[PDB]
C-alpha cells in the first residue's frame, strides 16, 4: 500500500521469444505465455485503484518479422484484449486501422470500451508506430497547438510510469509525446516470467522519486 | 580506456544532480553547476580521442527556466562557459533553442547555424519539446531536424527519464543511468556506458 501511485503505468511486455528460446522452445511460442502475466499486472493496478494502464503490442515495424512470429504474436495481441474485454475495464486499442495489418477483431475497440464494472482504463497500441502518431496531426490541422492535441494516440494521457520487462532500458517508440516524463523501471526477467514483485518493486521506485526535483 | 568492440555514432548527455551535489557538499542549492563545465570538457575530450561522431548536451530546457532565478542564472552561465570552452577545440559545434526569448543567451546566437562545417558537438539551450515538434507548424522540419537519432542516452544523478530531451531522436535510443551527480563524473562513468551499449 502506497502514498504516491502513477496515475497512468506503460507496460512494454518484453522477453517473449528468449524466455522460450531459455525454455526449449521456439521463438514465436512463447507469446502465446505473454497473455496470463498481461491479465495480472490487470488484477493488481484493478486492486490497488491505478487510473490507466497502456500496453505495447506490436507497431508496424514488428509486422516486417518472420511470419510464423507475427501470426503468433497479432494473435496473443487479439486474446488479451479480447480477455481485458472479459473483465471490469474501460478498453481503448491505438493504432493505424488504415492497413489489412490491423486484426479486424480489434476495430470494435477502437473507441473507448466500458465491459463489466468499468473504472480503471486499459490501453492497447496494435499496429502502432510513433512516426505515424505524431504525423497523424501534421496531416490537416489549423496549426501546431492543434497538430500536437489531434496526435494519432490524443486519447492517451502523459505517462507517469513506465515498466519493461527483458532487460532492455528503451522505449521502442512507445507514445514519445506521452513518454517526455515518463520515470523508466527495467525487470531483467523476461516479460513471461512476470511476478507480481516486479510491479510492486516498480511502484516502490515511482514513490522513492524525490517530488522535489521537478521535471 | 577500454578497447571498445562497437560504439554509438550518437550520445545524448544529461549532465543532472548539479543542486543535490551542491547540497551534500554543505554549498547553495545553484553552487554545483559551474562545478559542471570540467566534466563537459572531460567527457569531449574521452569522445574525441575514441572517435565518437556526434554528442548532444542537455542544457537546459524551457521547462528549467521555472526554477528560482539565482538556480537559472548558475546553470544559464555554466551552459555559456560549457559552450565556449567546447568552441575553443576542434568541434562541429550546433547550439538548438527558441532563441525567441530574452531567457535565449545573445553570446550563443552564433551557435544556432553548424560551425566548422566539413567531432559534431550538439547544445540544448531554451530548447523544449512542445517547442521541438510544433516547430515546422514532419521529421525533416522540426526544430531538432539537424540533429540525428541517439545511439546511447546517458544521465547522471540516478532519474531514469529523458525530462523531454528530443522526443524524436530518442524512441530507440539505449538509457544508461549514472547514479553519481554529474560534478562527480568519473571517465569509468562514460566507459561503463560505453560497455553497456556494446552488449546490446
Ligand atoms: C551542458 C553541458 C554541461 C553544462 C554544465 C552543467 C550546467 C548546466 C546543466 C544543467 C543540467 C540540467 C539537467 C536537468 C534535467 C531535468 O530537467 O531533470
Amino acid at each position: 500500500k502506497f502514498k504516491r501511485l502513477p496515475r497512468h503505468i506503460a507496460i512494454i511486455p518484453d522477453g517473449n521469444r528468449r524466455w522460450a528460446l531459455a525454455r526449449g522452445l521456439e521463438k514465436h511460442e512463447g507469446y502465446s505465455s505473454g497473455i496470463i502475466p498481461g491479465l495480472e499486472v490487470y488484477d493488481i493496478c484493478v486492486k490497488i485503484g491505478i487510473g490507466e494502464v497502456t500496453f505495447f503490442g506490436f507497431t508496424q515495424d514488428n509486422t516486417k518479422r518472420p511470419q510464423i512470429q507475427r501470426k503468433a504474436f497479432t494473435d496473443a495481441c487479439i486474446k488479451s484484449v479480447q480477455e481485458i474485454a472479459k473483465r471490469d475495464a474501460e478498453i481503448l486499442v491505438v493504432g493505424n486501422t488504415n492497413s489489412d495489418i490491423f486484426p479486424e477483431e480489434l476495430l470494435e475497440y477502437t473507441k473507448r470500451t466500458k465491459v463489466g464494472k468499468g473504472k480503471i482504463k486499459i490501453n492497447f497500441l496494435i499496429n502502432y508506430g510513433w512516426y505515424w502518431d505524431l504525423t497523424y496531426a501534421y496531416d490537416n490541422s489549423p496549426d501546431g497547438k492543434k497538430m500536437i492535441e489531434n496526435i494519432a494516440s490524443a486519447e492517451i494521457p502523459r505517462v507517469d510510469l513506465l515498466i519493461r520487462w527483458g532487460g532492455r532500458c528503451r522505449l521502442s517508440g512507445m507514445l514519445p509525446v506521452q513518454t517526455v516524463y515518463s520515470d523508466i523501471y527495467v525487470v531483467d526477467e523476461m516479460w513471461p516470467d512476470f511476478k507480481p514483485e516486479h510491479l510492486f518493486k516498480a511502484l516502490e521506485f515511482y514513490q522513492n522519486q524525490d517530488i522535489t526535483l521537478g521535471g
